């Protein structure tokens, strides 16, 4: 693959947003997606980034640096002289299942630790492709990333500090969890744990955290070594393929399934895998498959687990927010509590500003904040993005508190069955149409609005309302987004909703999502007294609505999807 000349023009870009003249008191952190680039492609950051004027550069150990670390190290880390990094440029895609032929993007990462507002990024768009001159100039450094230590230079007070990737980030996490109560958990009689991390970045995170911060043995985490695949696998987290972390606990790529893994003594009680670049994951357990959405709710309930969240003499937690396209299971929890919900778009935009009230632009002063996606990661406001490794030692504290020393200790599954029973579960899955004509797929899409709009009280089930293609208006900037999805809301609290995912021309893909409550058979009783329905079947109704409606089947040629979460 190719692109405009070199990639050197984004970082000249980035430095196009950054007015002139800064001088020499500019610095920023490097580090991104385990491979394959990035060691080759950094030297070309540094040469330009010198070549344009920043005083120093933070590069992480190997050029390794998890996104999730990139946004600690740019917060909270200052030494060595003392100074703070205003910027950063992380080396990962993360939707990038392969990279064979130098595959490659890149990311900016702002001075509040997150991503780069709409208005750089998009404003990076034109230098990328507009780029006329370059500027570079070999004079020539070329430092070594490998070993630890500050290089100081010539021509413009220039000095690359290789900084250590892992301490910062484990030092962050030991300090919001209780680890000594995770410790007791893993250093049990009656607990197996079971980490991948897919040859990706969170591999040397999740040696440090888990073995050397918890003390759970290596012979459980997976891996856990950076590698630049050419023949698997996938750091995509799902049911299919990636079934690697699925067939451990013993399930199939068809959602909740069963075969010959019933009474098998060496099913771990918790599995759970990290994405390429650390910000999203995917957390199992013995038998059991948590929903993105369903795990969001399940923190937010207990999260008077982890001190973080405690500690500070807090409310206890005042927030929460997720995107549209995930499932209410998480507007539950707000319901059972007090804390302020919110249905932002897709895009982690909404997520900064939320997060950015406290020390920042004005708005609600607390924000103890938790956030999630449907496409899983999820986080919080502990730092400015979405983490991965985060989320599996706050499911590690959320089973810690439950104090099972001799006495035998509640699964996963009982858990969210528990929490299930307590505010009702929350059914969710989505039907992908890949391949479609984009005349056909906006044809589904005017149908439902069309269709809908004008006959609210159509179709089937209860008072199916509240229909409208998805508009947001941004509570902390003013920003107005729409067509972010028509829904399709029931009065249950149940819903359908039909986004369009397109980028060019290639036809699209119809992303069908389907919701149904209910607090029936159930609660308190342990597993419905055998009667346990499933998720799956009882989302046939919803089904047949959905494809009547949208005329799905008649408008498109298709009788089943090709994905279904
Ligand atoms: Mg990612």
């Amino acid at each position: 693959f190719q692109q405009p000349n070199y990639t050197a023009n984004f970082v000249q870009s980035t430095f196009n947003a950054l007015h002139r003249q800064g001088a020499v008191p500019d610095v920023l952190v490097v580090g991104g997606d385990g491979r394959y680039y990035t060691s080759e492609a950094v030297q070309v950051i540094l040469k330009v980034s010198a070549a344009n004027g920043v005083r120093c550069v933070w590069v992480g150990q190997h050029g390794l640096l998890s996104t999730p670390a990139v946004s600690t190290m740019v917060r909270r880390r200052r030494d060595a002289d003392g100074r703070k990094a205003t910027g950063a440029f992380i080396l990962t895609a993360s939707h990038n299942p392969g990279g064979p032929d130098a595959d490659f993007g890149i990311k900016y990462n702002s001075e509040n630790g997150g991503p780069a507002p709409e208005k750089l990024t998009s404003q990076i768009y034109e230098e990328t492709v507009k780029i006329t001159h370059i500027k570079m100039a070999p004079t020539l450094p070329e430092v070594d990333i490998h070993t630890l230590g500050t290089y100081t230079f010539d021509d413009y007070n220039f000095q690359v500090e290789v900084v250590d990737s892992l301490a910062d980030y484990a030092a962050y996490m030991q300090e919001v969890f209780d680890f000594e109560a995770i410790r007791a958990l893993v250093q049990r009689l009656d607990f197996k744990v079971h980490v991948d991390s897919l040859h990706g970045v969170s591999g040397p995170y999740v040696d440090r955290i888990f073995h050397e911060g918890l003390g759970v043995p290596k012979t459980s985490l997976f891996r856990t070594n950076v590698l630049p695949d050419f023949g698997g696998c996938h750091p995509d987290p799902n049911l299919t393929y990636a079934a690697d972390l699925v067939h451990v606990m013993g399930l199939l790529p068809d959602g909740n399934a069963n075969p010959a893994m019933k009474h098998i003594s060496t099913v771990p009680s918790f599995g759970v895998a990290f994405d390429g670049d650390a910000d999203r994951n995917m957390i199992l357990g013995c038998r059991f498959f948590v929903n993105p959405s369903d795990s969001l709710a399940v923190l937010a309930a207990n999260a008077d687990c982890v001190p973080f969240f405690t500690q500070s003499s807090s409310s206890g937690l005042k927030a929460v927010a997720r995107s549209m396209p995930t499932s209410g299971a998480v507007d539950r929890v707000a319901a059972a509590h007090d804390f302020a919900l919110f249905e932002v778009p897709t895009g982690w935009k909404f997520f900064g500003n939320l997060m950015d009230s406290k020390d920042l632009y004005g708005g609600k002063d607390f924000n103890p904040l938790l956030c999630g996606e449907e496409s899983f990661g999820t986080g919080s406001n502990h730092i400015r993005e979405k983490d991965g490794i985060w989320a599996s030692l706050f499911w590690l504290s959320v089973i810690a508190k439950r104090n099972a020393p001799g006495t035998p200790l509640v699964g996963v599954q009982q858990i969210v069955e528990e929490h299930w029973a307590t505010y009702g579960r929350n059914y969710y899955s989505r039907y992908d149409y890949e391949d479609v004509s984009a005349e056909a797929a906006k044809a589904v899409m005017d149908t439902v609005e069309n269709t809908v709009v004008d006959d609210v009280p159509n179709l089937n089930g209860v008072a199916c309302k509240t229909i409208d293609n998805f508009s947001y208006t941004d509570p902390i900037d003013g920003s107005v987004s729409t067509k972010q999805g028509v829904r399709v809301l029931f009065e249950d609290g149940s819903r359908f909703v039909l986004r369009l995912s397109g980028t060019g021309s290639s036809g699209a893909t119809i992303r069908l999502y389907l919701e149904q409550y209910m607090d029936s058979a159930t609660v308190k009783s342990h597993l419905a007294e055998k009667t346990l329905p499933t998720a799956s079947t009882a989302l046939k109704a919803l089904i047949g609505v959905a494809l009547q409606v949208s005329k799905m089947e008649s408008l498109t040629g298709r009788k089943t999807p090709t994905v279904i979460t």
